[PDB]
């Protein structure tokens, strides 16, 4: 049946939890570490922030619940638990989302360093990994970077960081860590993207622990793709047409052209495997990239690779995505994802 739900002041919040969770402590809606003495587990407990307070606000909250009951994968964030102290839909107002407590992310890892080469290839496997699996279920991350990705101290990677309301255009401005490993095509708006802006992302996160050194750091938009495509090549007349911004098409052909550049000779010392596959990762063209799934098959991660511990995903359905309703009614739909929740074995 329904637990009793205790009150607490917390993050400026009054924050009310079935007894299950004790210890509740901040660690940045908002967020507190806990003990789950039903589980033994420590848990991160986000609170949503008036999750219902506009259609976009209600409709981000039922995403962001939807994706988080859908992921049931090793290299990616699950759902532990979700809850409101709610008793029926009419006085429901609050969600409260669980998940494992993580411990570091990958710039505490990276930290201005070179990564040894297993350490990269078992980083970046588990990437494309839980890549893969998002990507069979149609689902993009679009956000990438390293303080998305958790590590623990057997350096067991997971993505987080689904269903986010995604970075406004102030925080996407000047030299920040928040742009620097969006695709080109995502960055400018050039045309309707695909999966592989996720590996665009991984190229660059897979760069920096390779060097230490951030590859595309620019100090806005137009300094980031002068950047990328001094390494990559301007691009060629059948990437052009693809360009459907008319605008962004024009800027692009102002530039003076320059070829591709030789990742040998900017990746000094590198594994050529590793090479190898960053040139098939760093592709101009989101049509020619990689994707996860020939990733995981090629010879650098010879290792690692298991065709058969590969899983792919249980079919996401967002046909909600372009669906018009009203606050009350992505209300009502979050209510039923909250109730219908089963616990992970
Ligand atoms: C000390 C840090 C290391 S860090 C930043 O993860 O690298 N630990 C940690 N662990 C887990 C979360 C989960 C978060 O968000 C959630 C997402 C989905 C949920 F179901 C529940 C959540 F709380 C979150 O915002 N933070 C800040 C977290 N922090």
């Amino acid at each position: 049946e329904r637990p009793t739900f205790y009150r607490q002041e917390l993050n400026k919040t009054i924050w009310e939890v079935p007894e299950r969770y004790q210890n509740l402590s901040p660690v940045g809606g908002s967020v507190c570490a806990a003990f789950d003495t039903k589980t033994g587990l420590r848990v991160a407990v986000k609170k949503l922030s008036r999750p219902f307070q506009s259609i976009i606000h209600a409709k981000r909250t039922y995403r962001e619940l939807r994706l988080l009951k859908h992921m049931k994968h090793e290299n990616v964030i699950g759902l532990l638990d979700v809850f409101t102290p709610a008793r029926s839909l009419e006085e429901f107002n609050d969600v409260y989302l669980v998940t494992h407590l993580m411990g570091a992310d990958l710039n505490n890892i990276v930290k201005c360093q070179k990564l040894t080469d297993d350490h990269v290839q078992f980083l970046i496997y588990q990437i494309l990994r839980g890549l893969k699996y998002i990507h069979s279920a149609d689902i993009i991350h679009r956000d990438l970077k390293p303080s998305n990705l958790a590590v623990n101290e057997d350096c067991e990677l997971k993505i987080l960081d689904f269903g986010l309301a995604r970075h406004t255009d102030d925080e996407m401005t000047g030299y920040v860590a928040t742009r620097w490993y969006r695709a080109p095509e995502i960055m400018l708006n050039w045309m309707h993207y695909n999966q592989t802006v996720d590996i665009w992302s991984v190229g660059c996160i897979m760069a920096e622990l390779l060097t230490g050194r951030t590859l595309f750091p620019g100090t806005d938009h137009i300094d980031q793709l002068k950047l990328i495509l001094r390494l990559v090549g301007t691009p060629g007349a059948e990437l052009l047409k693809k360009i459907s911004s008319e605008s962004a098409r024009n800027y692009i052909q102002s530039l003076t052209q320059m070829p591709k550049m030789n990742f040998a000779n900017v990746f000094i010392g590198a594994n050529p495997l590793a090479v190898d596959l960053l040139e098939k990762m760093l592709v101009l063209d989101s049509d020619k990239r990689i994707t996860a799934a020939q990733a995981l098959a090629h010879a650098y991660f010879a290792q690692y690779h298991d065709p058969d511990d590969e899983p792919v995903a249980d079919p996401y359905d967002q046909s909600f995505e372009s669906r018009d309703l009203l606050i009350d009614e992505w209300k009502s739909l979050t209510y039923d994802e909250v109730i219908s929740f089963v616990p992970p074995p």
